[PDB]
């Protein structure tokens, strides 16, 4: 399973690691992507992960907006986790550099509630402009499920744990 994550509460846990190289270690039953309404994996963990399953991610995921138009800021959906998981939940947290409510970080969150264990990025943080501080508070405080978070800037791992309250 999981290893060598710090335990944060009773359900979520940190690791300072690389969202791909965790996944096709694990290979999780769900991984979630940092994913934006178009399911435009371009950059960030999206990019990263998309590159990983060599544009597979990418193809799929234009045939679902294709069909479905786009997701809603909050929102999700459960596509193919490809050779990195079994399934891959595309989650859009609120893009501050794009001006979108940081309130729906929560509503972003509520997503993994659906699923018993998923390894995950920080929602909104990174390339999404929203802190990471306040990103893990709100994991902790809306997530009730067991999440795996890997972050991957370890300056920023030590920063998390060292001031997570
Ligand atoms: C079975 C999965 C989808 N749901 C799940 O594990 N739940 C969200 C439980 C975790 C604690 S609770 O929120 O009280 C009920």
């Amino acid at each position: 399973s999981f290893s060598g994550y710090l335990k944060l509460t009773d359900n979520v846990y940190i690791k300072n690691a690389d969202i791909v190289e965790e996944a096709k270690k694990v290979k999780p039953t769900v991984v979630v992507n940092a994913a934006n309404v178009y399911l435009k994996h371009g950059g960030g963990v999206a990019g990263a992960l998309n590159k990983a399953t060599n544009n597979a991610m990418q193809v799929e995921s234009d045939d679902y907006i294709a069909t479905n138009g786009p997701l809603k800021v909050g929102g999700s959906c459960v596509l193919s986790g490809h050779n990195l998981a079994k399934h891959c939940l595309h989650v859009v947290g609120p893009n501050v550099n794009k001006g979108e409510d940081i309130q729906l970080l929560k509503s972003a969150y509520e997503n993994f509630n659906q699923h018993e264990v998923l390894l995950a990025p920080l929602l909104s943080a990174g390339i999404f402009g929203a802190d990471p501080i306040h990103s893990l508070r709100v994991c902790v405080d809306t997530v009730r499920t067991n999440v795996y978070l890997a972050v991957f800037d370890k300056n920023l791992y030590d920063k998390l744990v060292s001031s997570f309250l």
